[PDB]
């Protein structure tokens, strides 16, 4: 199986492969599999290959460790490397300690109270954004930029997000990130993943709800298709709402690009009156 971006074809023989011997189990992190693991040490995130598997599922494990081993930005994941030679197969990715950045926004939800705050959820926005205009740049069309496949490196301040899944690229579909021409005409290009931006900064702003919330599949796409968008998330400062509305344009033309998308964040985060705006306390 070949691959090919930013004009240079790849194959499997261009991977990283480390020795099985080098490579140590920690722990698990969640759903494949992925674990805590150590490369003689560098700490990694190990994502196994179940060792029964169809033919179809060796080469879309195959085919994963292309992509991410060929971007080249801080704000995707890092392939450390492979090790494809041994069973069960591991590819090795740059551990994101702060995990995946839906169960992030929910478990720092402010509680009885500063757990999180405003320009916490800009820089995250952000990073994804920067994650999203170098894919455009460079022709990729992620398809599913969602709160579930972005990363943070650590818990705390100076947390760096990240995209971190790249499966993707009926009942299975996400519906509820997809623009109109793509769920009805399987139109997709880089304005569907501006859309799906949009709704992963309603997931951001929000800190972690399900979009849509009472709404099933079906009645998310009759609800768009008819002109139906969310309501702001609680406390969401008007100029982060009025990004989301522009990404939710119906026609891709109407929609920013990603520089665009970027400008205005940063014109958000300079804002007194959007950045002192106090997060709901659950
Ligand atoms: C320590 O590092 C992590 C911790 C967790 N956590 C998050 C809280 C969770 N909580 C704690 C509190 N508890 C009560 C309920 C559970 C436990 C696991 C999750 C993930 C990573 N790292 C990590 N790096 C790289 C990858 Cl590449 C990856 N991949 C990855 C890992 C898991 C899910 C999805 C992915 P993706 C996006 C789809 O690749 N995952």
């Amino acid at each position: 199986p070949n691959y090919c971006f930013a004009g240079k074809t790849s194959s499997i023989s261009d991977l990283k492969e480390v020795p099985r011997k080098n490579i140590t189990l920690i722990r698990g992190l969640g759903h494949g599999e992925v674990y805590e693991g150590q490369v003689s040490p560098l700490q990694v995130a190990v994502k196994t290959l179940p060792e029964v598997c169809s033919e179809q599922d060796e080469l879309d494990f195959l085919m994963e460790a292309l992509i991410i081993s060929k971007f080249n930005h801080q704000n995707i994941v890092r392939c450390i490397g492979v090790s494809l030679q041994s069973l069960p197969r591991f590819i090795l990715l740059e551990l994101m300690a702060g995990g995946d950045l839906k169960s992030f926004l929910r478990e720092t939800r402010p509680r009885p109270p500063s757990s999180l705050a405003m320009l916490d959820l800009l820089h995250v926005a952000r990073d994804i954004a920067c994650g999203c205009q170098y894919l455009e740049e460079n022709h990729f069309i992620h398809r599913d930029i969602a709160a579930r496949n972005c990363l943070l490196t650590c818990p705390g301040p100076g947390r760096v997000a990240k995209i971190g899944d790249f499966g993707m690229a009926c009942a299975m579909l996400p519906v509820k990130w997809m623009p109109p021409e793509a769920f009805m005409e399987g139109i997709f290009t880089s304005k569907t993943d501006t859309w799906s931006f949009g709704v992963l900064l309603w997931e951001i702003f929000s800190l972690g709800y399900m979009p849509y919330p009472s709404k099933s599949n079906q009645e998310v796409l009759e609800f768009v298709t008819s002109g139906g968008r969310m309501d702001p998330p609680k406390n969401c400062p008007g100029p982060v709402y009025r990004i989301m509305t522009q990404c939710w344009q119906h026609q891709p033309e109407d929609r920013p690009n990603f520089a665009i998308i970027l400008e205005r964040i940063e014109y958000c985060t300079q804002d007194p009156d959007v950045i002192n705006t106090a997060l709901p306390i659950e």
